[PDB]
């Protein structure tokens, strides 16, 4: 399908992000690619006003899901690509057990050749001395499981899933998700049978990198269904 042949090679990746969490008002910049046919993702992201003033691990989720591999098998339920190049927008509410929620508003399309993620983000009811606002979550990630399913009635699909942040006193930050995506075009887009994404992500740091910054190495790839 057209889509999907927009990802047989690697294709640059550009992320911006605008964010208010708690009238704490930040902006990130990414960059970097993606090669859909290894589920393989690598990201840089700058916080271009400052500190970021929440933990980068929680921003992860939000900062391009048409990167997963779906096996060839799987193909009819790749709505991320399906969508493309026109794109999809892509919301969530982020809800950290015991403290505040994001909630996000994304538009992933290509600008010419390039796949972009456009995202607004505000956060809401953060304790000023919890996990998140208190910086307590340490610099690393775990692997997770994005359960998709159909949205018919947008067009689109929407997806659950548990994201847990360690903190650094050994125990867990639980980020809640709930996503929903709709195709911004006019093109056929794919409505999935029930499936997971299984997404492992890894973040590091640049050491000639003074500005406040994340890297991310990601691999995804779509499962639950056999044939
Ligand atoms: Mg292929
Ligand atoms: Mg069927």
């Amino acid at each position: 399908s057209k889509g999907e042949e927009l990802f047989t090679g690697v294709v640059p990746i550009l992320v911006e992000l605008d964010g208010d969490v708690n009238g704490h008002k930040f902006s990130v910049s990414g960059e970097g690619e993606g090669d859909a046919t290894y589920g393989k993702l690598t990201l840089k992201f700058i916080c271009t006003t400052g500190k970021l003033p929440v933990p980068w691990p929680t921003l992860v989720t939000t900062f391009v899901q048409c990167f997963s591999r779906y096996p060839d098998h799987m193909k009819r339920h790749d709505f991320f690509k399906s969508a493309m190049p026109e794109g999809y927008v892509q919301e969530r509410t982020i809800s950290f057990k015991d403290d505040g929620n994001y909630k996000t508003r994304a538009e992933v399309k290509f600008e010419g050749d390039t796949l972009v993620n456009r995202i607004e983000l505000k956060g809401i009811d953060f304790k000023e001395d919890g996990n998140i606002l208190g910086h307590k979550l340490e610099y690393n990630y775990n692997s997770h499981n994005v359960y998709i399913t159909a949205d018919k009635q947008k067009n689109g699909i929407k997806a659950n899933f548990k994201i847990r942040h360690n903190i650094e006193d050994g125990s867990v930050q639980l980020a809640d998700h709930y996503q929903q995506n709709t195709p911004i075009g006019d093109g056929p887009v794919l409505l999935p049978d029930n499936h997971y994404l299984s997404v492992q992500s890894a973040l590091s740091k640049d050491p000639n990198e003074k500005r406040d910054h994340m890297v991310l190495l990601e691999f995804v790839t779509a499962a639950g269904i056999t044939h």
